[PDB]
Parts: structure tokens; sequence; C-alpha cells
């Protein structure tokens, strides 16, 4: 490998931790377009995160970026964030993304280009509807599903189905979006972060800082089952979207981040400690979900499991109560 490419895979370890293993695992050209996609992501999270970036300066960063991959020289200095060494040497990154084919720089490319377009358009709003809280998953998670399925697809190790049918993509990348949101309501909160759904939780109190109070967690919990609730309607397009994937080191990739957030969401469900801290599902649980989730039958097992657990825990008065019980009777008579 060249030195480039072993710095790219250097970061990727020191990014993604444990979640290195899996991608070094695709097989083929994948591994290498993967790798990069997911640096080049990265790149620009941190920019879209880093809140000493103004927005004027950040908006033609968002809107260029895709522009960046294409300009050798170009880096970012300015960061202060944890990922800041791949904006600093970013030139590394775009050597290797401009060594790929040209059939996956394009995917790349492309939904560079269409994130930074909506990551702007979220610069001075908060989330609103459920409409918008789509709009926003879409931007920032839905369209990396879609990218990464067209790369499977164009490296024919799947059908061109995967890369072409965008909404179970999509519906892959808001199922982990919306439970990382959910999960992580106290230290976006306490980040001065706002991502759950004002049309949601102001159904409960005035401020959505209000549900770190002690006098409101019966309502925080509420709110917290409802948007819970509506995660687990996207259940029904992972199990779709897995059931779909021949090639087994896509499938691994894939299957891993769907149990640990079916896990984590099982955690969460009418838990008081969402509003305390950070709710993680143990290590050496994931270890196993990770190694178990390695086809259909066994993700689908492990789905079943975790909603019968939820299903059981739903408090009959819980504002939601009716339609928790329905999306899961939905998701276990598909399958
Ligand atoms: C078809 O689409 C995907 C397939 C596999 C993985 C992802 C997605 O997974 C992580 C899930 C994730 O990062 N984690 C951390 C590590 C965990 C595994 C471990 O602990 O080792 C799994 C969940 C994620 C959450 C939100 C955005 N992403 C994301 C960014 C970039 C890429 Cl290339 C792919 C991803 C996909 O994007 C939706």
């Amino acid at each position: 490998l060249s030195s480039s490419l072993k710095t790219c895979y250097k970061y990727l370890n020191q990014t993604s931790r444990s979640f290195a293993a899996v991608i070094q695992a695709l097989d083929g050209e994948m591994r290498n377009a993967v790798c990069i996609f997911y640096l080049v992501l990265r790149a620009l999270d941190t920019l879209e995160d880093d809140m000493t970036i103004s927005v004027e300066k950040k908006v033609p960063l968002l809107h260029n970026f895709h522009s960046f991959l294409y300009q050798p020289d170009w880096r970012f200095m300015e960061s202060k964030e944890k990922d800041r060494q791949v904006l600093e040497d970013f030139p590394t990154i775009s050597l290797e993304f401009r060594n790929l084919a040209e059939k996956y720089q394009t995917v790349i490319a492309d939904i560079c280009r269409r994130m930074g377009i909506g990551m702007a358009e979220f610069l001075d709003k908060h989330v609103t509807s459920e409409q918008e809280w789509d709009k926003y998953c879409h931007y920032v998670a839905g369209l990396v599903g879609i990218g990464l399925s067209r790369l499977f697809s164009a490296s024919e190790f799947e059908d061109p189905l995967v890369g072409e049918d965008t909404e179970r993509a999509n519906s892959m990348g808001l199922f982990l979006q919306k439970t990382n949101i959910i999960r992580d309501y106290l230290e976006d909160q306490q980040g001065g972060r706002e991502f759950w759904p004002q049309e949601v939780w102001s159904r409960y109190v005035k401020k959505l800082g209000d549900f770190a109070k002690p006098e409101n967690i019966d309502l925080a919990v509420q709110c917290l089952n409802e948007l819970i609730t509506n995660a687990l309607h996207h259940i029904p397009d992972v199990i779709t979207y897995l059931s779909r994937l021949r090639n087994q080191s896509v499938f691994n990739f894939c299957a891993i981040p769907q149990v640990m957030a079916i896990a984590t969401l099982a955690a969460c469900y009418n838990n008081q400690q969402v509003f305390k801290g950070a709710v993680k599902i143990r290590k050496g649980q994931a270890v196993t979900l990770m190694m178990d989730a390695t086809n259909m039958p066994a993700v689908k097992a492990i789905i079943y499991q975790y909603m019968e657990e939820i299903y059981h825990r739903i408090p009959d008065s819980d504002p939601s109560s009716s339609k928790t019980r329905q999306i899961i009777s939905t998701i276990r008579t598909q399958n």
C-alpha cells in the first residue's frame, strides 16, 4: 500500500475504532472506496459540527466541499474538533479519493455536494416538524446510506436495486441517526445542541432543556417513548434492505450498526437514565451482536427479541402505547 493509503487506514482506525475492522473486511474495491468515503464524511461532519467556524465561513465550506475533493492542495487548518487531523491532512485523503475508480469518486462527490447543501440549510434553524426531522436526518445520514448503496452496486458486488432504492437506503441512515439523536439528548443539551423535533417535545414542555429537570421526568420519558416509536417505523425498510444483500462482507458491514441501534433503542425505551446520562449497551453485548449479525434469520431473531422486550415494557398509560404496539405488530408479521 502507498504511504498515503496507509495513512488513510490509520485515520480510519483512529476515527472509527472497532468499526474499522468491519470496513477492512469488505471485498475487493469496496474496501478502499468505503474507507475513503468514511474519512471524507468525517471531514465534512467535523466542519459542520465546529461551533468555532462562523456561519459566513461555514456556508461556502459546506457548499464547496465536494469541489475540494478535486483540489490537491486543499486543507483546513482552523478546526478545534477531535478529528481535525482528517481536515489538516485532507490532501492525503483527497489524493486517495482521486485514486479510486471514477465510478466511485462520482458517487462520493455527488453525495458530498447534496449533503453540503442540506447541512448549510440547517445552520440557522432547529428541527421543527417530524417531517423536518426526516429532512435533517436525510442530509446527515440518509444520504450516507444512499452513497454506500451506490458503491455496493457500482462495484458489482450487489444487484443494481441496492444502489437504486434510495428510500430503503435512506431508512438505513434515518434509523441510526434517530437512535443516536434520541440516546444523546443530555450530552447534546449540555453542548448547546438541540435535535429533538420541536413539534414533538413542545407537546410536553416549554423548552427542550426542561427534560433535564427532575420535576419533568415523567413528561421527558413520554416524549422519549414517542420518539422511539417514530424511529421504529424504519425497521420494515431496514429488514427489506438487509434481505437483498448477497455479499457477506457487505451484509456484515450493513447489519452491524442496525442490530446495535435496535439494542440501544431497547435499552433507552421508558428509561429515565436517558435524562441523567449516556445509556450505552455493554461492550460484551455489542461484541456478541456483531458476531451474530451475519445472516437474515439471525438478524430478524435479534430484532424480534428486542422488539418483544420493548413490547412487554410499554406502560398502559403511555400516550404512544397503541402506536408502539402497532409498529411492533407490523414488524413481527412481515417476516
Ligand atoms: C448502507 O448504509 C450503511 C451501512 C453501514 C454503515 C452505515 C453507517 O454506520 C454508522 C454506524 C457507526 O458509526 N457506529 C459506530 C461503530 C459500531 C460498531 C462497533 O462498535 O465496532 C456501529 C455503529 C453511522 C451512523 C450514522 C452515520 N453513519 C455512517 C457514517 C459513515 C459510513 Cl461510511 C457509514 C455509516 C451506513 O449508513 C447508513
